């Protein structure tokens, strides 16, 4: 049937039919609703009929569908997976397959872009080294001297789930967090099991607050192996504030560069265990989550204290006061040094924007409500009101096992 | 459906298990395929759809009571199988419309103060026969309630739906609330969201004042015959004055609010009976009035005027000039309240013990169905615990449900 969906602070209605094309599962069933889940729970066989869906939809938007060469590419296809248990994209496929991952991401709120996509074709690598160049080369590209540009970089797809490719970190580029003796944690608190993991492997700490971590590269099934990006390739931005000048003193700095490392891309069946993806920050993202989080680097009570503030009584606000200005410092910070970022109330803006053209010419855009909404003054940004619908569209990102749990040393 | 499905705190690590989903009745609006967690919408009951609807809660009622399979309990199902067999429908004792109305509450999944569940005074006014006598009892639960400004958690409930054709009704969507009125030129004045029902009242008689916060009367409609108007009484409306303990010109925007939050358009069901008129009213959260009621771009509006006094630069979003005037905003509204005494909640607090209640419920009964979307602040939301809990939704009976606006249904006399 057809679904609607209203935006209660505006009245507009959109129609959704796209989820008539949906095929994974979301979590939910009629009685249960799993929608505040984070992680709700091949062979020639099932390979075909998945290959085959992914070629229709890509002949059908180049508007052959039907065609010789759409029928030349299914044989093409078949015969392929009947001798090797497997297919390799072309080009073309490759990079649309790319893109539509991204569009139909549906906790992405910075999907107005998806089209805007450098893909870089990985496919051809062997070893670690090789993946290290590889990254590097996205990391300099992506950053593009703070004028960031999206971008991903496709490694080899897997095989027999023996010889995976992974890029072992989380993100390309995060600080590491260290164990205190007495109990206390310096640096990222998130990392402090990673970062042993690299000290494990032969890193040597710096041990300071703001350590980027080393890359952690697995090629072809064997033991990963560090490697250290280069510094000048590690663009960062000091956070001060445009009217509290003790702001500087906090010490308080970030990357400019946002890299999805731990996902897995499925085409057509085919499934990308090392696709490393960037784009450019939301404000909230460092300012809400990163520094505010009470398991992360947890700042509020310092920076509530410069401020005088009443910290006796929750009532008073005070973390609500403090959180709004260190949000307001980050964005000052990166705009100051032209470094590419969003404020949450322009990309919701964007957001909603998108969704309009995605009902218009696609029928429908899949949106978590949950993760699209920022982590702060939801209400008084557009997505707050509006009704969104959440199903799967493939080709897709996911979730996969992190690497330490499942590898064979 | 599998026996255990598991929940995780992502900053607290905490998994909790439940079961209790397995009691689910009614539908999400999800499948396998689509989620409908963000929409906030996803003739009577027949002689063979009561029966089993009763005995579920008949039983449940004597399970909970350390009594299921007694005598009484037996005899029980026999004189409510008997009333729905000669009479089509039964009537409730009055233990049991009190465990119901409790467990309605339990149940919500889209309330946040629910440790509160327990303690909620329930007036039974299944005696009355016309709207006066609504009024009265309305007045009564007000006075209640607001209890000088110590309030107290309260539901009153009318007559069950009979026939269909003679419905009990409030058909103000809560008790308290503020006239708005349409200018000629499209200004709005008052509380924008409340035109149409204003229009409403104006037509039956309504004579506005024209004000902006004018409490509108209640229109009341008694065993389906057409509503009523009914003035009340301005001393049962505690009001407070908003003002800043910093910014001494916040006073001179000339804001108000009144203090009791009382819900009365949704419909209570308990053992397949429906009681379409159930006002029921706890106290504020403070973000309801401070975000939602004032900074609404569709309500009062009032972070660009805000923000003209608080002298901020307006011209780039990025200086979120919005965010600073809304954490001002309520921070005045839960100072307003604590100084005139009046019961209001912090969302940090408010959500910390929703934490702690949807704990106790999990190891005490098994789980306990949360909406996130409704659950989660409308401000600052990843600073309060909830933000970081994973929640099952499922519906659970006895419960509150939406239903139509009695001006689309009725059927003037
Ligand atoms: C261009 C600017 C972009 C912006 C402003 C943006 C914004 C965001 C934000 C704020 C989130 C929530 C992140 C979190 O809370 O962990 C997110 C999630 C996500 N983004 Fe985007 N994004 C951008 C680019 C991209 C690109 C280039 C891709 C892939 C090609 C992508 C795919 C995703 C996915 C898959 C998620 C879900 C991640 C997860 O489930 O952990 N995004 N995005
Ligand atoms: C005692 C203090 C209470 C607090 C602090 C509280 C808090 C809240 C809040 C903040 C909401 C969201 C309201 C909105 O956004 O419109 C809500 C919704 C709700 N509450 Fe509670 N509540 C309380 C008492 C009650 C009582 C006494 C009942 C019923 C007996 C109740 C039943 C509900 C229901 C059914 C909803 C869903 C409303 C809807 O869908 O429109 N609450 N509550
Ligand atoms: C489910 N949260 C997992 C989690 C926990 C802690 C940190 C992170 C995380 C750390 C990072 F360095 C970077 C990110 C990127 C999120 C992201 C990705 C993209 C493409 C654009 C954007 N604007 N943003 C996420 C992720
Ligand atoms: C989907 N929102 C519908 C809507 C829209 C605009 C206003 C309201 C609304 C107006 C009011 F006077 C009062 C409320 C109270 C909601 C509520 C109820 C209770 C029992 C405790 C509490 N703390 N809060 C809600 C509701
Ligand atoms: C579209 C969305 O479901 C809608 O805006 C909801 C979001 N969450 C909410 N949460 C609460 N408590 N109250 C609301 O009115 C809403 N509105
Ligand atoms: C439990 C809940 O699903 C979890 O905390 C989610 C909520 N929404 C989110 N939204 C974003 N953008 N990022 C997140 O990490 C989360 N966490
Ligand atoms: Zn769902």
């Amino acid at each position: 049937r057809f679904l609607k969906v209203k935006n209660w602070e505006t009245e507009v209605v959109l129609t959704d039919t796209l989820h008539l094309k949906s095929t994974l599962e979301t979590g939910c069933t009629e009685y249960i609703c799993m929608g505040s889940i984070m992680h709700p729970s091949a062979t020639k066989d099932q390979l075909f009929p998945l290959a085959k869906e992914f070629i229709d939809q890509y002949y059908s938007s180049i508007k052959r569908f039907g065609s010789k060469a759409h029928m030349e590419r299914l044989e093409e296809v078949n015969k392929e997976i009947d001798t090797t248990s497997t297919y390799q994209l072309k080009d073309t496929e490759l990079i649309y397959g790319a893109k539509h991952a991204w569009r139909n991401a549906s906790r992405c709120v910075g999907r107005i872009q998806w089209s805007k996509l450098q893909v870089f074709d990985a496919r051809d690598c062997t070893t670690a080294h090789g993946m290290f160049n590889y990254i590097c080369n996205h990391v300099k590209y992506a950053t593009n001297k703070g004028n960031l540009r999206s971008a991903i970089t496709i490694f080899p797809q897997r095989t027999d789930g023996k010889h995976d490719f992974r890029v072992w970190n989380s993100q390309l580029i995060r600080y590491a967090g260290y164990k205190q003796p007495d109990g206390s944690t310096l640096g990222d608190p998130a990392n402090v099991q990673f970062t042993e993991i690299c000290i494990q492997q032969g890193w040597k700490p710096p041990r300071g607050r703001f350590d980027v971590l080393p890359l952690l590269l697995q090629a072809n099934g064997n033991d990963p192996e560090l490697f250290q990006i280069p510094p000048e390739l590690v663009l960062e931005v000091p956070i001060r504030h445009p009217k509290f000048e003790w702001f500087k003193d906090l010490g308080l700095k970030w990357y400019g560069l946002p890299a999805v490392s731990n996902m897995l891309l499925e085409i057509g069946g085919l499934e990308f265990s090392a696709c490393p993806f960037s784009g450019w920050y939301m404000g909230t993202e460092i300012g809400v989550r990163d520094y505010c989080d009470n398991s992360r680097y947890n700042i509020l009570e310092e920076v509530a204290k410069k401020m005088n503030l009443d910290m006796r009584k929750t009532s008073s606000l005070w973390k609500d006061q403090a959180l709004v200005e260190i949000n307001i410092a980050v964005l000052y910070s990166f705009q100051s040094d032209k470094v590419t970022i969003v404020d949450h109330h322009s990309a919701t803006e964007s957001f909603i924007k998108h969704m309009e053209n995605e009902y218009r010419c696609r029928g429908g855009c899949p949106a978590d409500w949950v993760w699209i909404v920022p982590p702060m003054s939801g209400s008084i940004t557009p997505v707050f009101h509006q009704e969104m619908l959440n199903y799967r569209l493939t080709p897709s990102f996911e979730y996969q096992p992190d690497p330490w749990n499942t590898h064979v040393w």
